[PDB]
């Protein structure tokens, strides 16, 4: 049987894979329209466009290699719940711990929480 699990880590790894095409808007577009990410003790970042304003902006500055690591996912109703671990490359290591929540839109982040390693 198919676990949400392995859904999410599907969907991550088409993600990554948008991202390397530097691809902003196709990264944006697995977000719901109303997402929104709250990166811990930062502004938070609110909605689709402001959400490709953001990856745009690590793409410009030479971001690479993003790894997610997808440590625990629940599913309930139109809902799946998760747990994971981030690191990307940056002209240094960017690295921390995230959860968040996708929606059944074919699954589309709705909220991410994420916290910077010290
Ligand atoms: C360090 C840099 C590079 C230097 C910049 O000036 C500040 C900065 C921002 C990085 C961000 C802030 C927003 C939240 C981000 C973008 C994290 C994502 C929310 C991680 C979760 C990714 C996903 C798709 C699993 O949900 C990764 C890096 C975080």
């Amino acid at each position: 049987l198919p676990t949400a699990h392995e859904a999410i880590e599907a969907a991550l790894a088409d993600f990554v894979k948008v991202y390397n095409s530097k691809d902003a808007a196709g990264v944006a577009s697995k977000y719901m329209d109303d997402a929104v990410i709250f990166p811990l003790d930062m502004a938070r970042v609110d909605g689709r466009q402001n959400i490709q304003k953001l990856w745009q902006g690590l793409m410009d500055m030479g971001v690479s290699e993003p790894k997610f690591t997808t440590l625990n996912v629940q599913e309930s109703g139109d809902f799946a719940f998760e747990s994971g671990s981030f690191s990307l490359k940056g002209p240094v290591d960017i690295a921390g711990i995230y959860v968040e929540v996708w929606r059944k839109g074919g699954w589309k982040l709705y909220r991410t929480i994420a916290n910077l390693d010290p």
